[PDB]
């Protein structure tokens, strides 16, 4: 019980306090899942394509690794949801970095073959070679990301071509 | 499974089925929660439960089995009536007799009356009546009322107001 009431306006529109929409990280244009419960409750809970995508993200990144031999993420909007080539336990279901976020906000792919010093989980500084990021864009919102990564190997058209083919496949999926 | 987008402002539009299916109209107050796995819930806000959810499906049930007038009123006037007319009892202030039986918390068993008061300055012929105050949290706030005006109540229908109280009262907490 927050105990914070609102009133429903013309138009079915309740205010989410701000409150909420932080301990929760609700941004504007965030897709919500709507339920009615058994006691008559509606239910509102953050809708992530990305992540109940499930395992197209898992068979990708193990894919991608395969083919690659690097390390491979796949993230939603707020955690890591696929990881092959480095370790589940360090990224699986970790909040992404700051870096990530603005990133996928910029909707354009990125690949940085210079520059350590990186965070991929957030709080996290990892040694990194270089990396490339596609953010998976579908209607235009950022929804998640890709990320191929390298603590010792440089980045090129190579991966960073592949970070736009993954992100446009899954994209196309959540459509 | 139907998705929406919160906007600039952090308002979502709940969609009209739901707000059908619930009742919501434009100004209704709603509650928000937040819950162990994340989740927003949002609720009628009034809140919770009050006597009236069911005292009109209890009453009908107490005279579909006992066939006597079932009278169930909170601390001012009767809110479901069976048996009985409606119009003489339903929305009507209780009498002084249930204030103090309701008040006295305990329950009675009038099998021998000729005479009670159940509104408030009408006396009515009546062979008996049982009562069982509908007490939550120590505090009185209702009463079930089964009566004939030529039948006598027994323990079948006085053990079914305590019932029925004590039921009615858990609902209450």
């Amino acid at each position: 019980a927050t105990g914070i009431v609102r009133r429903i306006d013309d138009l079915g529109r309740v205010v989410i306090p701000k409150e909420i929409r932080r301990t929760l990280r609700i941004r504007e244009g965030d897709p919500l899942e709507i339920f009615v419960d058994r006691d008559g409750d509606v239910i509102l809970k953050k809708y992530s394509p990305i992540s109940e995508l499930g395992d197209f993200a898992k068979e990708y990144a193990d894919a991608l690794y395969d083919s690659l031999g690097h390390s491979v993420l796949i993230c939603d909007r707020d955690v890591y949801i696929a990881v092959s080539g480095s370790s589940k336990k360090d990224y699986l279901n970790k909040s992404i970095s700051e870096m990530l976020e603005r990133t996928m906000d910029q909707r354009s792919s990125v690949l940085e073959s210079d520059a350590k010093s990186v965070q991929l989980v957030n709080g996290i500084d990892e040694d990194m070679n270089s990396y490339t990021v596609g953010p998976i864009v579908a209607n235009g919102d950022p929804i998640g990301a890709v990320v191929i990564f390298s603590k010792d190997q440089t980045m090129g058209e190579v991966e960073h071509k592949a970070v736009e083919t993954a992100a446009g496949f899954l994209a196309r999926q959540m459509e």
